[PDB]
RNA sequence: CGAAUACGUCCCUGCUCCUUGCACACACCGCCCGUCACUCCACCCGAGCGGGGUCCGGAUGAGGCCUGAUCUCCCUUCGGGGA
């Protein structure tokens, strides 16, 4: 089972986030769908290294922060 | 014998430093305020009582000193004079 999720490759790590420091804000680039290159900034939970791939249930949320 | 998870954060709980304000420095378990109650102190407002000054009146007012009459006494230069 894998619903309409859209892959997204991680290109750059930015600061960490979360009240308890578990979250990591990150810059990612979609790979499939209609964007096919539109970078975007998401708040990801867990360990990440560049090159990782996170799949998103949407793409039009775009949390932003410093 | 033998892992899971994170490779971070200050949210909670604590510590360290810097900065700021403070009526605190046995240092916030700090300092401190007023009412009420208890003891004492002197100080007002004073009912009341009783004196003593002082200004106005009213009345009486001792006494002395001026004078008029009258009386008595003594001196008389017979003029009066004195008490």
């Amino acid at each position: 089972m894998s619903d309409e999720g859209y892959p997204a490759e991680v290109i750059e790590i930015v600061a960490r986030t979360g009240v308890t420091g578990g979250v990591t804000q990150v810059k990612v680039r979609i790979l499939e769908g209609r964007d096919k290159g539109r970078v975007i900034r998401r708040n990801v939970k867990g360990p990440v290294r560049v090159g990782d791939i996170v799949i998103l249930r949407e793409t039009e949320r775009e949390a932003r922060e410093i």
